[PDB]
């Protein structure tokens, strides 16, 4: 059964058959549609019994891509999987499938617009690590390695996967490079309110936190199911860029930095049944994230007040709008600091642009490209960008990217 | 299974348990969402949705299962058993209406719901009748700027021969003609239509804003044309509170956005002819109606006379002339007493309305992609919010063109 998604604007018509390679749900139904809830519990241990099926089919996935299925390789290799799950309950992956499944997961991402990329991912194998320290030095080679002095380049870091879930490896960052957040007793936040949890628990665990605006937080990194220890990230690793405006010499008296890595550390990788808890992955930023939700969100730094007032606007009555015109203002200075310093940073435009070239690709080449319209509309000037007019399918193929608890709420402290 | 949402920005979690009293369909699957898709697709079925529609009326006047409801439950289904359809009393077709706007999930001025102005027109006979109702409507909701919802019904369907259809989308909408240079004069949504009416006999001006005639088509023969009294049509100049040139641009809109080609069900029924009208959000004219690429398109030549560098698209220039023209409109109907909401105020509005139908009626049925404003999305408040998205009955659905469908 063909499905078709028409974009409204070039009447372009693709046709879906990807989507009968979905195994797992939506949490939709024929009567409710929750493509706005941010976790699904489908978003979001496992046995020796369901677990040679997942092999199975990525194994099968796998050695279709490398256009070897059905042969003696990929036979022998299923029944080698086989015996290893009988005997060991779980399953090693060959550095060929590790770097083919972390590419899919990525490929797989439904809400990531910045999937044109998703072949050229730098994989690095830290399956091999056994300790917090042993993170922390994968980590910092990672850092090194896609920061690159700017010329950003994607990577991912794997750590060991999930055994009995008692031994997990975590990295308790929600990226490797963030800034703290400090609630006053005033009521007031200093820093960013988005860390301010994940802040005291640094403290909690020993930091001692500078109290500024722009503390780069520590990793907390837990190795085998211990206890999570506390890391700096040497300075000379965090690339940093102090926000100007080409235009407002004001701006940079507000004091405003980004860093230039964006690296989501909290996710967990799915590739035939194993459960991948720490990999953090890094690419490049589109503006949007830091100027438009980093520091406009009501919950985030909430610069536009201040960035308004220093444009004289009318912050009297919302029809002026002054939040809108402080919004682009605040979006043109991310981008032209980032720009100017050689850091490497996307525009919403170029990306979604990239993106829609990217999806008729996947359509032709691969017969779908599962695409979440509620994620990959940028969160500003939405219609006039390419992906608003875009009809998009979304479902859920494994390898996957996955939604997982805060550790803080599942581990069971030592001591 | 009774469904939790959160709004990430406040915490505040609504439950929804409304949604078990879905009937229709989503187009969804639990192995894939259609969220995003725009157009997801008699005799033996009549009586147990006029049931189901009536308990639910009685229920709302607090006179489920009495005298009165079971009375009128046996005397719909004795009229549905002989004439093999059945008409509305007045108070059952105001309430179908108004809990059609309720249940439009798509619709973020839904606050409104209650305060909407039905006009029983289920006696019209001919495209004339039609005109007059339509006139009459027009002029109500105007109101000299001081604009009033409103929705007049047409008579439901019978056998689908004698379909009454307002073959405009919108009762106002503004001319597009193809130019010889391959591009377009006008308005480029209404290319087609436009050429339909020239195709019937209307002697086109051949401005930018040529207001469309009416194409009416009543108990299913040909439809006819008809002009809408000029006076009757209240446009805003477009201009800059600040920026003196852009009255320059020779802009304006019409202050009534009333949409007619849409399908109105209610307890089965089927009123293919129904025109509502309410007023506008800013966005829907200065984000789409001139900026979107298939339509007016004149971002290009707004931030040319702002000197903006136009080279690259990092520096935002089509992000900073959005903003621009929608200070405009916003500008030029406030500054001419024109009612419009900007859509900081219409989203902050949506979400009480939210929380009010969460406390009062147990959900409300919401499509995010269609609920979140086409710029600065983020910064309004249902970006946010999560959002459940269900098919209640009476509804607003969508009907083809009648041109693929009419025998001439
Ligand atoms: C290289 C440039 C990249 C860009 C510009 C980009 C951009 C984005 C953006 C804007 C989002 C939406 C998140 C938000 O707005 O809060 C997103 C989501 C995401 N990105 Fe990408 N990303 C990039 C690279 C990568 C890489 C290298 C990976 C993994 C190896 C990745 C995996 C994801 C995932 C898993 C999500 C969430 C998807 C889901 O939950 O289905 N991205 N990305
Ligand atoms: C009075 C102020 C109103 C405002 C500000 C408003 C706003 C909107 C907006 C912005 C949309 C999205 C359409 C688009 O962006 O192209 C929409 C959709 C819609 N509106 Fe409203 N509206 C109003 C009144 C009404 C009334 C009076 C009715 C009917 C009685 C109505 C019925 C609908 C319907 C049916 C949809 C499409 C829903 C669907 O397809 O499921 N609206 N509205
Ligand atoms: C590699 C990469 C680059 C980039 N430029 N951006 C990225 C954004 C996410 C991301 C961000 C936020 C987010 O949502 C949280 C608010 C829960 C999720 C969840 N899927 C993923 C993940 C990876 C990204
Ligand atoms: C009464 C009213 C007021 C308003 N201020 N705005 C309104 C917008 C629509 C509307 C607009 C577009 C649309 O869909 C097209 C893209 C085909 C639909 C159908 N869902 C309804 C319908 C009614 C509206
Ligand atoms: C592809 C997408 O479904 C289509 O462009 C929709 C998206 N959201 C929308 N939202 C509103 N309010 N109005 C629209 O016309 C649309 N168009
Ligand atoms: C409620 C809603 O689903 C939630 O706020 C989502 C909406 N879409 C988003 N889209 C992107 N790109 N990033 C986000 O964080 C969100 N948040
Ligand atoms: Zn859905």
């Amino acid at each position: 059964r063909f499905l078709k998604v028409k974009n409204w604007e070039t009447d372009v018509v693709l046709t879906d058959t990807l989507h009968l390679k979905s195994t797992l749900e939506t949490g939709c139904t024929e009567h409710i549609c929750m493509g706005s809830i941010m976790l699904p519990s489908q978003h979001t241990v496992r046995t020796k019994d369901q677990l040679f099926p997942l092999a199975k089919e990525f194994l099968d996935q796998y050695y279709s891509s490398i256009k070897r299925f059905g042969s003696k390789a990929h036979m022998d290799r299923l029944e080698e999987v086989n015996k290893e799950i009988e005997s060991t309950s779980t399953y090693q992956l060959k550095d060929t499938e590790l770097i083919y499944g972390a590419k899919h997961a990525w490929r797989n991402a439904s809400r990531c617009v910045g999937r044109i990329q998703w072949s050229k991912l730098q994989v690095f194998d830290a399956r091999d690590c056994t300790t917090a320290h042993g993170m922390f030095n994968y980590i910092c080679n990672h850092v090194k390695y896609a920061t690159n002095k700017g010329n950003l380049r994607s990577a991912i870091t794997i750590f060991p996967q999930r055994t009995d879930g008692k031994h997990d490896f975590r990295v308790w960052n929600s990226q490797l490079i963030r800034y703290a957040g400090y609630k006053q007793p005033d009521g007031s936040t200093l820093g960013d309110p988005a860390n301010v949890q994940f802040t005291e628990i640094c403290i909690q665990q020993g930091w001692k936190a500078p109290r500024g605006r722009f503390d780069v937080l520590p990793l907390l990194l837990q190795a085998n199911g211990n206890d999570p220890e506390l890391f700096q990230i040497p300075p000379e690793l965090v690339l940093e860029v102090p926000i100007r405006h080409p235009k407002f010499d004001w701006f940079k008296d507000l004091g405003l930095k980004w860093y230039g890595l964006p690296a989501v550390s909290n996710m967990l990788l799915e590739i035939g049944g194993l459960e991948f808890s720490a990999c953090p992955f890094s690419g490049w930023y589109m503006g949007t994230e830091i100027g438009v939700r980093d520091y406009c969100d009501n919950s985030r730094y909430n610069i536009l007040e201040e960035v308004a007032k220093k444009m004289d606007l009318d912050m009297r009555k919302t029809s002026s709008l002054w939040k809108d015109q402080a919004l682009v203002e605040i979006n043109i200075a991310v981008l032209y600091s980032f720009q100017s310093d050689k850091v490497t940073i996307v525009d919403h435009h170029s990306a979604t642009e990239s993106f829609i070239k990217h999806m008729e690709n996947e359509y032709r080449c691969r017969g779908g490209c599962p695409a979440d319209w509620v994620w990959i509309v940028p969160p500003m000037s939405g219609s006039i960008t390419p992906v608003f007019h875009q009809e998009m399918l979304n479902y859920r193929l494994t390898p996957s990217f996955e939604y997982q608890p805060d550790p803080w709420n599942t581990h069971v402290w030592k001591g």
